[PDB]
């Protein structure tokens, strides 16, 4: 069909999730076959999504993929003052802790708005 929706949804429905789950797949990301909620948690995956829109912004030189919470959080923390910051995006530690802990819905609550922001930069007439 087509992108159609009657009335403005004040809250987020269960459908919204799916739409966000598909959007990711659509984008050509250098990643194998595996859940998106289990990967994103890592963090290094988020920096990739941006690369598509803004490759320059991303560096992918400091961040390192690991399998330990310690590193996980350590990585996110920076991405908050290295990436988010640029996107005038801010988030408390309490929220992050959950993200790194591969928490369902938590990290997603940031993915929805995350994309909305990126676009905000596209339109912006940056010189």
């Amino acid at each position: 069909g087509s992108s159609g929706s009657s009335g403005m949804a004040s809250s987020v429905d269960e459908e919204a999730l799916h739409q966000l789950y598909l959007w990711v797949d659509n984008i050509p990301l250098s990643r194998p076959k595996r859940n998106l909620s289990r990967d994103f948690s890592d963090g290094v995956l988020v920096a990739e999504v941006i690369k598509f829109y803004f490759p320059k912004m991303v560096e992918m030189h400091n961040y390192v993929p690991a399998n330990s919470l310690q590193q996980k959080l350590s990585n996110w923390g920076h991405l908050n003052r290295k990436v988010l910051k640029r996107l005038n995006f801010s988030v408390p530690d309490d929220v992050m802790r959950k993200i790194a802990q591969c928490a369902p819905g938590v990290v997603e609550l940031v993915l929805i708005p995350l994309r909305q922001r990126l676009e905000e930069r596209q339109r912006r007439r940056k010189q």
